């Protein structure tokens, strides 16, 4: 059975106006800006952006990749697909 989301979990993350996007739940570094309540720091592969999202917009990667893990025209998307498959836990700083 599922747990709550935790740092390191791999997802597709849904934002308004964009396709479901390869992403991971990030840690919050000591000294860094915390997310609002009930939100998670989401690191988007490919664009290397962070947004704060709640679970409604977070789809576990394994379950969802057969639907969402196909190439897309959008800037950074296919790079993102490579990262989540090949080195999802790397520093992209
Ligand atoms: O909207 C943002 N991310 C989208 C763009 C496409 C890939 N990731 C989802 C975003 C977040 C924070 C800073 C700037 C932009």
């Amino acid at each position: 059975m599922p747990h709550a989301f935790k740092p390191g979990d791999l997802v597709f993350a849904k934002m308004k106006g964009y396709p479901h996007w390869p992403a991971r739940i990030d840690d919050i570094a000591d000294g860094a800006v915390k997310p609002p309540p009930n939100k998670y720091p989401i690191f988007f592969f490919g664009t290397h952006e962070t947004a704060f999202l709640g679970p409604k917009d977070l789809f576990p990667y394994d379950k969802s990749k057969d639907k969402y893990g196909k190439p897309n025209k959008r800037k950074g998307f296919n790079e993102g697909l490579w990262e989540i498959q090949n080195n999802p836990h790397a520093s992209y700083s």
